[PDB]
């Protein structure tokens, strides 16, 4: 814990190489220190116990493969941190700086990453389905994202409530991904979901029904499984905020795009504002409709935009 800041370089799960902040105090720690009360980051050792051991490393040179997930969950953490500090005056996740922790190496072969209320963890994949989950930047923001949520409107993870959590996550984690502006897009994933096959993600904000997500609220989820669709009807979501960002006319309804920031600024003071835990897809609506009031007013264009893209995705 207690040492002095120092920069190491390594390289990342895609690849690329970059500089992370770290430790000296013995060994080099993935401990940065310039951002808030510091980001931490861990290994799993391919176990279960959480959060592992602070990452030590001899040298401050992080150019091993088993290097590789702790080198981006480290790095993509602070990018994110960046964004929110930057863009939306928010410091950490609580607001208050909280340390961000983050585990690596998480259980064998594991095809998933999450926020479990304290911490994000990331599997290294079983090489088929996955690579290691922290080499995508729209993954690691999406799973701090949860967290940024868990301390604002605290969306119960289930039903509308639920969906409404993972479209926040998938749009804040698409806004940080364009924020670091690498190759930036609006599907989700992408980066680290099957090597071998071009092309695919796991979701698709810009055409969710790509990978069998809803795209109007017609065709919403209403079974059991997957805490009833939080992670299929997110798609009823993400297509509204693409076409308030982007425009379009989808099923006949036309949307004139205000851009990505405007997107990003709506959705983050309906979220720290206006939403509760309890909130569905209507009331969503009308705080996105009432957060765009508040910056730009009642007869702006951005007010038309959030409403036609609702009207579009049929969510009244
Ligand atoms: N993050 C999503 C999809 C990950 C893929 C499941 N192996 C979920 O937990 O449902
Ligand atoms: C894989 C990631 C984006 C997330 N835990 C699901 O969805
Ligand atoms: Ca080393
Ligand atoms: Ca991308
Ligand atoms: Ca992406
Ligand atoms: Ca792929
Ligand atoms: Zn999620």
């Amino acid at each position: 814990i207690t040492g002095t800041s120092t920069v190491g370089v390594g390289r990342g799960v895609l690849g690329d190489q970059k500089n992370i902040n770290t430790t000296y105090s013995t060994y080099y720690y993935l401990q940065d220190n310039t951002r808030g009360d510091g980001i931490f980051t861990y290994d799993a050792k391919y176990r279960t116990t959480l959060p592992g051991s602070l990452w030590a490393d001899a040298d401050n040179q992080f150019f091993a493969s088993y290097d590789a997930p702790a080198v981006d969950a480290h790095y993509y953490a602070g990018v994110t941190y960046d964004y929110y500090k930057n863009v939306h005056n928010r410091l950490s996740y609580d607001g208050n700086n909280a340390a961000i922790r983050s585990s690596v190496h998480y259980s064998q072969g594991y095809n998933n990453a999450f926020w479990n209320g304290s911490e994000m963890v990331y599997g290294d994949g079983d090489g088929q389905t996955f690579i290691p989950l922290s080499g995508g930047i729209d993954v690691v923001a999406h799973e701090l994202t949860h967290a940024v949520t868990d301390y604002t409107a605290g969306l119960i993870y289930q039903n509308e409530s639920g969906a409404i959590n993972e479209a926040i996550s998938d749009i804040f984690g698409t806004l940080v991904e364009f924020y670091a502006n690498k190759n930036p897009d609006w599907e989700i994933g992408e980066d680290v979901y099957t090597p071998g096959i071009s092309g695919d993600s796991l979701r698709s904000m810009s055409d969710p029904a790509k990978y069998g997500d809803p795209d109007h609220y017609s065709k919403r989820y209403t079974g059991t499984q997957d805490n009833g669709g939080v992670h299929i009807n997110s798609g009823i979501i993400n297509k509204a905020a693409y076409l308030i960002s982007q425009g379009g006319t989808h099923y006949g309804v036309s949307v004139v795009g205000i851009g990505r920031d405007k997107l990003g600024k709506i959705f983050y003071r309906a979220l720290t504002q206006y939403l509760t835990p309890t909130s569905n897809f209507s009331q969503l609506r009308a705080a996105a409709v009432q957060s765009a009031t508040d910056l730009y007013g009642s007869t702006s264009q951005e007010v038309a935009s959030v409403k036609q893209a609702f009207d579009a995705v049929g969510v009244k």
